[PDB]
Order: structure tokens, then sequence, then C-alpha cells
């Protein structure tokens, strides 16, 4: 039996129940309890704060949480980073008031608000800086005006949050938003091991998988070596007869982000009826 | 043209109109209104409190609702139940404070909340025993507290409901909560009959359909005869080359119950991009 | 760079949105912002009141807008229409009180009231019709009991408003509601050119292959010949073994409205296993 | 300890915790949480489904409850009604198909749909006449149109929803909806006499409170005379003098429903800042 | 019989709802339905759209709107207004890119975006200014950015619409965004004017009284000369013995702006127990 | 100028806004926006996280805020509490799983998880005890079931959280939550001390006048004596005289939790028309 903390709300929370959906976990019931068994997978799930979530995996029972990579590194725990699950990413940053050219060795003997105080400290330790950091419960861009620090440090996103408070950005970026999949540190028994084991690669099929998708298309069989070298795929395309005997169909898995660039090659050598799908789940 | 009940609140009501737009029928334009009618498939659907759906079908004109088993047996309609749709099943108990060890022949003589009175009535008639039966509007697990009632007869999910006022189910379960599809009794005249069959047959192919994945993986030629004895889908698997001679790619349906036992058995004997995609309809 | 706008509520905001993200598009990332900047397509996206979305397009720097047919007759801009979307259609009537017989020609000199005062003038002078066409902000249909307007001029649906207001609907139809893509007019520079041409080829894949669904079937080869007349498919259907060698199986597009009736005709040659599937993208 | 049962939803909520607030009890601390204990004024309140309330009195431990006087009339229960909260007041009405010119002879063996079956069938036994009366869980007017009933009866508020499906009142109206304080049948043992008399006398104060204004105002010593004949008061009013003395300050209780005609006449003799206040207490 | 317009939503539909409770009228019973009858006063409310109510009240049957003073200058009505009501003021800038100096005169030739074309071509014509003004639906201040106007006409608030799209207001202000209380113009025949009337007489009490707090407070005799000096009420201060006959009790109404140095005032010359209430109607 | 600092969400949110609304203080337009500038009274409101005020308060710019006591208690700040606010007040404890007899000696070297760890770390070592205080960001009951502590430290409501959870509740108990009106400490400069001292009386104003009511009631002259003494008031009963030559009008505050009794009493020496009000703000 595992134990999975889930982000109960926040931008992380939809996309984490999303990506657990499609390694084929049961999903959450209602959004109103707290916890969702599993009784056939052998899995139960809890929807815990984010911030709190590295935490429970580190001191707790958990076995595995999802949460952000800014959120493990605040938190002090020793959990293993497993996968990077491809979203909620953004910059972490420090900022100060537009106009005043601030560097990194300006922020010395400085007041920082941050809603992360164990991240900044360590952050300016192994620069060498000591400063005053000030923990926040949240908000933070808003206390440069109101007096109680002289610059911030938090996630960015585009920056709407700074220049809607007159703040710029500097300095080298600190840990990143973006959110993992992480695990207890230690051994216990093989049998655990077996268990735990399973649980990551499901998960990793969704990671690798929407990556992709597949590509299934008509190619006349003159085109077919032209073809079989634009979509290779993971292992080599699928050939099949179409009735008509001067033709095939050809199905093959291509990156995302090369799609359309590969369906206009397709397009100038003769393809047809170029078809494009969603990949939920591959096992490499 | 055909007429049909659709559950237009509560756990039911999207999963219902789920299971239907996936049968191929239009979905509705927006929750305000109450009805919808399709006029290429021939047939309106109308939205309706789930308790009333069975009286609905059973003495109105509907063809068709769907609606809790439960709910079917409390009204008393004679109705047919064509399918079981596979949504929405939880245990119906009998129950009553903690710490008494209750058992079904403490019943006799005592007085019984539920909101499905005419259900309970009958299924302690069934076992001999004679009881007062309160019919309440809804929640009855306050009314032991409240002193309406010595015991009570529910809907019990995963007992959050019971534990959170002291109360613990005994006895035989009764009629559960599962979502079925309800059909008219009776045989009209043969041009009605066709058009009643063909909806049936639609949401048969949801509910078979859903009970499946296609696996689509790629395989070496000498792994092939053990592949084909690992997914023999639901005819024989297909079986295509790819470019690469000594490689093909097989298509084969799967439970999904059964699936990631079988993406073991498969990545052992040499199975590569192991692709699982969502099944939403298969007329057998 | 290309700059495109999108409705920011509305009847026309969600499938607006969705029909962009299955062309390979950004969604947007919360419902609150009102931008969303796509770096890899080199696109951004502006949510707006639908109403000004023409008046965007054909007077401001977008490169592109889906709105309303009826939302460009009335904004007098000079924008093309590239697609027809497939969704958001409705017809646009005159209507008067229920119970007097009202023809067009009965509007001479009356007062008609209606959001669309461009498109009802243009309408009426094309008729050779003088009136008094009264521009109201929105819900018009109680401006005839309110002593306002005589007659109104609005979108109708399935006709739930007017009868709600007793008023009954008359004459040819006006310019209708269905969602189209619309783009500025005008050549620029080449380099412009292609960008733009990408992205409607893009939308017109979704357009186009939201019409069609994906069969696939096991077939004895004896039916093979029948099948193939049956689904000849958008070339002509793929053919590939089973591990069965009296069996195929086969795969062919075909359109969602003739769906049913395919799958009848194959069952009664003897198919077995009919899936369908949906079709979001396809590049003819 | 006394306990009270309160609707938690629907029209009739705010209004009964507006009047508890009025007379002195805590107010729900939020409406998410079901009990409310006042450790002062040695009261709980339940927050129940307002259908259910009577039986919660009638047959349970609840000394009070606030409910609809149909409610009261449907549950069969032997309760006492002590006051008429004077709001939530609406007609219980027969209603059928418009254009037919039903009488209440035409219901004889008849299909009557209600929510509220056992009013129904004790307002016909009492006319003599007998009738087939179907429980339906809500909203039963679409139960003609859809060939459920021949008639239906229901509370009506202003015929919004008669009208919306084309069904018209008739006969005699039955036990209306007005909001009433219930209280449990029996006399029990002096010390709880009197603690429930005193909830009594206490929303007495603001039902009788609320049917009136306190009126304020500056008057000539010469129009006293009758300044005093126009606002009488409940005793008499009072009278005090201003600094000028040529001028006193009166005041006075006057009815709600009289204020402004009372106004009228006070300005005619020379009264000056007229002012009136809402009253939401007065033991009389 | 008269019939009220009131602002179905938006920044003035409660505090309109609000005025008019005070003023004696029933208050609307569900915000969904979009009438409200009040037969003991003998009005209709209906409830609609912000921009249309000045149409309604001079085109129209309605006797009364509530509705902003810049919706009736853009409206082009002929409707008198009777009151202005204290709530909802902003003033009605011209607005550009910051950082350029513009000037009224720069205006001329140039393109002016805004929701309130007619009243923004009034402003200009009085002053002797050509230019292109371009009606939208809403939000116009994105307009710059996005290419369709050089320059805006919009209500402010307090700048917060405008720094966030980097913009300055410059040049007078134009008609503001008060709440008012608009008439139809004409006399119809006395027993109407008579109603109308009273209307006007019961709002004009809230709108007056709402300026006003009554002030209660105890005082020695010694001190009564100074403190009639420092709150001689509307008429001149009521004044009342307390049971110890070396004191008095005072009550008189001072302006809520006045109110706090009033206080001082008064507990320096002994004054205690200083009382302040809300006032909700006074007829001068 | 000031700068005061109000919860922006949670229990404490309306009452606090509610209380600086009976001071006298614009209220806040709308929740979207996170300041409210008040030009009349020069005070200007920051909508804040709760967690954070005191810190605003103790190190920035902010003259007053209003939060928990318990969050003054977690912040380390060095603020002055001016006046207890009269709601949200809640105990502080330490729980522990049920059946266990849990003293505050077993604390000694456990882990205690706790979303105020400087405050529990403070109880801890003025008892002498040595510990492992965790902190978490919210919702700490299920740490215990999940392994990350031993017992918890949070705010008590009913119980409700803990019985939820099999937590029962041990030892004294620590710094409580009711709401404080806290104040920056320093004296400045003369000028500022003025200012600050007017909000002050201004609150206080609130939080004394809420704890009254004032009575209003006729009253034979033979029970005058009698009267006086049952309602002395803060000076001395106002008495004024009715039309009834044998009657008066008395009015005397009396504090809410008194007000039964008081009536009570007057009732049973022929007081009539016993009227009770609401008190706002009392100066005294
Ligand atoms: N043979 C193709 C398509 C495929 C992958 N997996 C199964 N089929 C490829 O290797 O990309
Ligand atoms: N031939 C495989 C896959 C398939 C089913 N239907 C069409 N193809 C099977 O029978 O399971
Ligand atoms: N060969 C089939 C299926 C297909 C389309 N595109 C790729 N495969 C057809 O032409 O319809
Ligand atoms: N004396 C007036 C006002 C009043 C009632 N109660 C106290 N004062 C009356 O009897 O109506
Ligand atoms: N006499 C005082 C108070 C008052 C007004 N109206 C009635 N009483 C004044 O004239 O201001
Ligand atoms: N004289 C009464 C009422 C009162 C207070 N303030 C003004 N009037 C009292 O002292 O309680």
């Amino acid at each position: 039996m595992l134990r999975v903390a889930v982000p109960n709300k926040g931008a992380l929370s939809e996309p984490a129940t999303e990506i657990l959906a499609e390694a084929g976990y049961r999903r959450r019931t209602d959004s109103k309890d707290l916890t969702v068994i599993d009784p056939v997978n052998n899995v139960e799930f809890f929807f815990l704060r984010p911030k709190d979530i590295a935490i429970y995996v580190g001191s707790g029972e958990l076995d595995f949480g999802i949460t952000g990579r800014d959120l493990v590194c605040d938190s002090g725990a020793q959990v293993r980073e497993r996968l990077a699950l491809g979203f909620g990413s953004s910059s972490f940053r420090y900022a100060a008031p537009a106009g005043r050219n601030w560097t990194t060795a300006d922020l010395a003997g400085m007041r920082i608000a941050t809603a992360y105080p164990n991240l900044v400290r360590k952050d300016l330790a192994t620069k060498g800086i000591e400063a005053t950091v000030i923990r926040l419960d949240g908000a933070v861009e808003i206390s440069v005006q109101l007096g109680v620090a002289d610059a911030i440090a938090d996630v960015v996103g585009s920056g709407r949050t700074l220049s809607q408070h007159d703040l710029v950005a500097f300095g080298e970026p600190l840990c990143d938003s973006e959110a993992v999949l992480i695990e207890r540190a230690g051994t216990d028994g093989q049998d655990q091991t077996e268990a735990r084991d399973q649980l990551v690669a499901r998960v990793q099929g969704v990671v690798f998988g929407q990556q992709y998708l597949m590509l299934d298309y008509d190619c006349p069989r003159s085109a077919l070596k032209k073809a079989t070298a634009i979509t290779p795929g993971l292992e080599s395309p699928t050939i099949a007869p179409l009735a008509d005997p001067d033709w095939v169909a050809i199905r093959a898995l291509v990156p995302r982000r090369d799609v359309n660039g590969i369906m206009d090659e397709l397009a100038a050598i003769g393809a047809k009826a170029i078809l494009a799908s969603d990949i939920r789940f591959c096992r490499f």
C-alpha cells in the first residue's frame, strides 16, 4: 500500500491530477474530501497544502509527492527528485525598485522579503553574501512600498506582478518552480522497492508519451523511401497497404515540437490526409 | 422521435451526459435550460430530478432514463433495466449507533428513517420483519441523534457520513446505487421498437468499449509468437511490417484492469514503445 | 509575430479556445489575464469583447480574429472571412407581437430595436424599406412591451426568448451568428503572407478533421471486397493482416454524420469489434 | 437547554436567520456547519431540510422549528403553530392546461402530481372527491406535458412557473406557504414550560415590532393638538421641548403601512424634519 | 401605476436597490427575475441594462429610471434629472500615452475610441474640434496599444485602468458618472403628476436624510447654553430632563461630514455618552 | 496621513471592515482591489494577508493593523495592543491522539507540528520544556496520522477539527485568537500622535457602544421610581412626558447581556411598548 501526496489547490493541482489519471490511477471523486483510496492499484492519495508536501514525504509516511522544485529547495527535506513533470515551471528572481541599477552585490546587509526564506538564505550563503531575510506568508511584492524590505525574492511568471509594483528582476536566477515527482529517501525492504518502482515507471510513461504525437498518413509507394527518412519513428515506421496497390499508410511517432515542419515536408512529397493524434502514455 | 430523461444534478449528472456524448448524441448546450433537441438523431433529452426519473419512464411518455438502481427499487415503477452503466455504484445499508452490536432482527418494531421508504418496506417484508418506516427528504443520519428514529437506511459511500455521526452499518446490503439505463415496458408498434433498439446498441457500444484499451507496440519478429499469446485481442492481433524487416507493429484490445501486467510481460520479451489509448466506443 | 483576437466571454469563448488548442497553440494559462504569448509558435493571443473583435482586425494591428458572422456584418469593417468554424450558428430574425400576421412590408416607417443597428439598416435598404432603427445595448425583446419599439431584430436560438415575450419571427432571415475566422485585408510583404498562411492551414486542419471519425474494425477476408465499398476512406482503406490468416483489420475515415448507417452495413456483412474514434486534426 | 430547527436552504433560510438574530440569538457562524450553540441563551440551533422540520419537531426532540405552513399541512405532524412570521407567503393552487375551463369537480378520477401528496389527499377528501395523487420530488409543472398527470397542485408565486408551462390555476386555494414558528405539543414539566415561553415572547417581539416605524418630528406648539390626533402612538405620543420655546419634538410609533399618509398630514399642519426609523423589537 | 427602471448589474445596481428600499419600496425578491411588482405602493420595477435605461425613460413608457449622468449625456434622450443620488460618481476624461504632453488641441483629426461616442462628439463640437470618434463596446484602454485609436475617453476611477496601460488623462473633464434619478418629460394629466411627485418626495427623503446623523448625549445643565450653540439641529435641539436634576439629554441632527469635530467640542464642555446613529429618511 | 492594515480574507475580514465602517471610515469599494483611500478622514487602508499584518505594523510604515492576538504572539513584532475588538476569539491548545492520557510533560523531546512555531517555542521555554517544533503552512491536524509529528498545537473552535481526526486537547491554553487593534511602537512627533489618538478613540467608540442597547419604553408615573432603579442608564435615565399626563417615556442604555432580565422586571411593574435598539457608536 503506497501513500501519495497531491497538491490540493493552486496552479499545480489540476495538472497533477491530470497526469495521475493518465497513468491510470483513480481520479478524485469530488474536490471536497481530501483522500482518495485506489483499491485496484493499492495506492491512497492525500490532498495537502503545496508548501507542506515536501515535509510530508521527507519526515512522514508518504512514499511520493508532487510539488514545485522551489518548494523542495525551501523545505530542507531529504527527498529524491525522480522526474520533472513538464508543467508549472517559472523563474525565481531577486527584484528591487526600477530605476536604480541593482546588482547582486547590493544585497549585502539589506532586508530581503520572501515566502521562501530557507531557499534564499542558502543561495546568498553560497555566493558569500550576508543579509537579513524576512519570512512573509504570501504576496511579497508590496513589502517594498510598505517599508518592510529593500528587495524581494519570488517566483516570476511573465513579470506581471513585478511591473504592477515597479520592480525589476536582477541577478542569477534561483531554484525554479517546475513540478517534480519526489520520493522518500531510503531502501526499506525489497517488497516495497518493487511497488515504488511501478508507480515511477507509470508516471514516466506519461511524462515521456506527452512529448510526442502519432502521425498517420496515406503515401504513394513512389514517395515511400523519402517518407521513411522524414518520419523514422521511435523504432521504424509502420507500413501497411491500402486497397489501391499504388499506395500505403504510414504510422510513426514524432515530437510535438517538430510536428508542423514534418507535415510541410510530407505534403511536399505527395502525402495526403495527414492525421495527428495526442499520446498520453508510452513505455519506451 | 424518442424522449430520454437525464439527471439534472447530483453525482450521476456529469457521467450521464458524458456517456450520452460518447454514443454520439448532442451535448447539453448550457446547464440552464432543461431540454436539448437532437434533430439529426431524432431524440429529445429532458433534464429532471433524479428521484423522479423512474416515474417519468414508468408512467409518462419517456422512452428511456438514466438513474440509480436504488431509485428504481424505491419508485415502484414497472420499467426494464437494459444496461448497467459502470458508474455511481455504492452500497445501501441499515445503520445504527456504534457500540451496541445491532443485528437485522433488532429492527422488529423499531423506527427506521430513510429517504427510500418503499425500498426499505419491501426489504423488511421479504425478511418477515415488521417495523415503522419514516420517510425523510434527505440527510437522514442526524435523525437518530435528534430522536426521530432508532436506526437508518441509506446509501453508504466510504462510510464518511456514518462515522461522522457515530453510526455503524449492519445486516445484508440492499439494492445498490449503480447507474442504469431503464426503458419503458411495452411493445407498441414495430417502427418504434427499431428506434429504441438503436439507442440501446449505441449506449451499449460505450459501456462495452470503456472496459478496454488499445495497445500499440513495436515487436521483434523473433518475439512475435510469444506476443500473440500475450495480447490475443478481441479477434486476433493486427500485425503490420515496419520499414526495418526484422520488426513489426502489433495492435490489440486489452481490458483496462489487465493492462499493467500485460505491459510488463511484453517488455520482458523485447517489446518497445508500448502505447496505450482510451476506447470510447466499440460495437462487438 | 502574429496577433490574434479571441472572444473573452460568451457562447463563443470556450469553443474558440478549444479549436485553437487542437491546432496546437498554447492554451490560456488562466481566465483572469487577457493576453497569452506563444513563443514557440510566434503568436500572441488577446482576449477581447466579442462585439469589438471585427473592429480590432479591420482597423487595428490584429492579423486574425474569431467572432460571429453577424458581428462582422454589423461592424462595417473590411475583413476577409477565411473559414466557417462549425459552431455558434443561429438564425437572425425580425420579430413582432404574436397574433397580428406581421410581414416584412409592415416595417416601413416603424420603430425597430436591435443590438445590431448597422446590420439591420443595410438589410432594410437592400429591400427598399425605410424605418427608424433604435440601437440598444442588449436583451432587446422586452423593448416592445415597454413601448420603445414596434418590432425587434435579434439572434434567435430555439425561440425561447421570443415565446417568453409573446413574439413571433417573420420575414427572410438575416446574416447569421456562425463562428468564423476573419483576417485583415491587405498584402503587406511576403514574409508576413507566409506566417498568415500557416495559421489558416492549421485551423483548417481542425475544421476539416472535426467532420470525420476514424473507423477501425476486424473483417473476414471473404467480406473484404464488400467492406472496401462500404468504407472507401479519404484515399482508400488501410488493410493489414491479423494473426488468424482468414481475417484482416481495416482502417478508414468516415464522416461523423454517416457513422451509424455505415456500422449497421458493416455488421451485416460479418464485421466485428467496430471501433470509432475522434479526429481532431487532418491536413488533406 | 432548548433545541430549535432552522431551514438550511431555500427562500425561508435567510429571513429565518434574520428574525432569530433580531430576537437576540447567536447568528450562524458560517454556512458550512449545521449546528450553532448559544451558551448565553441556552439554545442550540440545527439547520435542516425544510421539508423535514415538522417531523423533527413533532416526532423528535426539537422544541421549536421554523417552516412553511404548507409543509406542516403535508407532514401529518401534531405540532402547535405559535406565530405567523410575516414572510414567505404564497398561494397553493390546483392547475391544469390553459384553454379547457377546468373546475374542481373535473379532478374526480384524474391523476394529480404534487410534492405535497398528504396535503392534497386531505383537501380532496374534505370536498368529497376521489382521485389518484402522484408523489413527485420537485418541479411538478412539467409532469403534464410529459404524460405523468392530468393536473398539478403546487405553491404559486406570481404564476411565472404556471405560464411558462401553459397552466392555469383553478379552484379554492389550499394551505399556504407562510412562514410559521411551530412548537412541539405537550406540557412536560413546568421548568421547561418557562424556557419555551421565553423564546416565544422574544420572537413575538420581533413579529410585532416589525409592523411599525418610529416617527420623530419637530412641531410648532400651536399645531400640537392636531399632531397628537394624527400620531396617537401605542400609548400616547412623547412630547419634549426644543430650545426654541415655540416648538416641541414628538415621538410616536406608527404602522409601516400607514406611514406615508401620516407624513402628508403632518406636513400640512406645519411639521418639519419628519424622521422615520426601523423597529426591530417591541414588547407591547 | 408607475413603472421604474433599475440597473440590473454593475456598480450602480446594489446602491440603487438600497436607496429604493429605504424609501419604502418592495425589494427585489430574487436576483434572477427581472420585474418586481409593488401592489401596496402601486409601482412596478424593471431591472434593465444600465446603458439602455435613459432610452427606456425617454422613448418608452417608463416614468422614472436610475442611471449614470454620463449615460444620460450619451443617450440623446429628452429626460428630466430630478435628483443627484450621492453615489457612483467618477470623472470622465480624455487620455493618451504617457510621456508626450498631450493637450486638448492635439485631438484635431485624431482617432478617439470610447464607449460613449455621442457624449464625446458633442463635447468636441462645443470646443470647435473635429475628430474621428470610434464606438467600442467596452474596455477601451487597450485600443491604443492595439492600433485602433490615438487617444481614448472613458470614466476614470482612481486611474488604475489608465496606469495599467501607460495612459495619462488630460484636458477639461466631461459629463461625470454620478447616479441620478431621471424622469420622463411631459405633463400628461394631473392624476399622474401626483403619483410622480410622491415618488420623488420619497426618494428625496432618503437623499437628504443620508447626509446627517442623529446625535444623542447627556449634558450638565451648566453647559447647556454652550451645547445649544454647538448642535443647533435642523430646527433647534430637543431638551429633556434626566432623573438627576442637574442633567439633561439633548437630541440634534448634525451633518455626517461635521460629526467628529462636533463631538470633540461637546466632550470639552462636559458632555457624556455621546451617541451617533444613522439617518435613512428625513422629510424636511 | 495614516496607513492601516486590514485582513484581506478569512474569518476576521468582514467583521474588521464592519467595525471600521461603524467608526465612520470609507468601506472597501470592491473586494478585488487591495487599497482604499479615505481623503476626508486622511487614512489609507491596505488589505493584506492576516499572518503578515503584525510584521507590516512592527517593521513597516503602517500605523495600525487589525489581526488575531495569536498572530501577534507568533510574529515576534514589537507592537502595542490598544483594544480587544470583541470578535474572532477562540482557544489555542496542544492536542494529541485520543485515549492516551496526554499531559504537558509528555511533550519533552517530542515532535510538535504547528502553523505558529514561534508562539509554541516561547510557550514551551517558559514551562522549561524542550521539544522539536515543526513549522507547517496550514491544516496541521492530519500531520499526526501521516507520521510527521506526535502532537499538534492549533486554534480550536468548538473542537470539530480535533474530533474529526481523533485528537483531544490537553494542557494550559496558549495565546488566543481574539481580534485586536495593534499600533506601531514609538512616539514620532506630536502632530502624528494626535492623528493616531483620533483613530483609537473612534474605534473605541464602536468597541464600547456595541456592548449596549438603547431601551425606550412608556411608563406610568406611579411606577417611575421603581423604573429608575431598574434602568439607571450610563448617567441617569431620560424622562419625558407623554400627552397623557399620567404617563412618561423613559430612555436608558443597558448592557446587551442584561437586556432580557431587565425587560421582564419592567413588564412586571407596568411598563408598555418596551423597545430595544442597536448601538453602534458611543463616546463615553
Ligand atoms: N512504428 C512506429 C509507430 C509505433 C510506435 N509504437 C507502435 N507503433 C514507430 O516506431 O514510431
Ligand atoms: N485486431 C485487434 C485490434 C482491433 C480491434 N478492432 C480493430 N482492430 C483485435 O482484434 O483486438
Ligand atoms: N487509409 C484510410 C485511413 C487513413 C487516413 N489517413 C491515414 N490513414 C483512409 O484513407 O481513409
Ligand atoms: N410614546 C410613543 C413613543 C414610544 C413608544 N415606546 C416608547 N416610546 C408611543 O407610545 O408610541
Ligand atoms: N430637535 C432636533 C432633533 C430632531 C429632528 N427631528 C426630530 N427631532 C433637531 O431639530 O435637529
Ligand atoms: N439618559 C440615558 C440615555 C442616553 C444616553 N445618552 C444619551 N441619552 C442614559 O444616560 O443612559
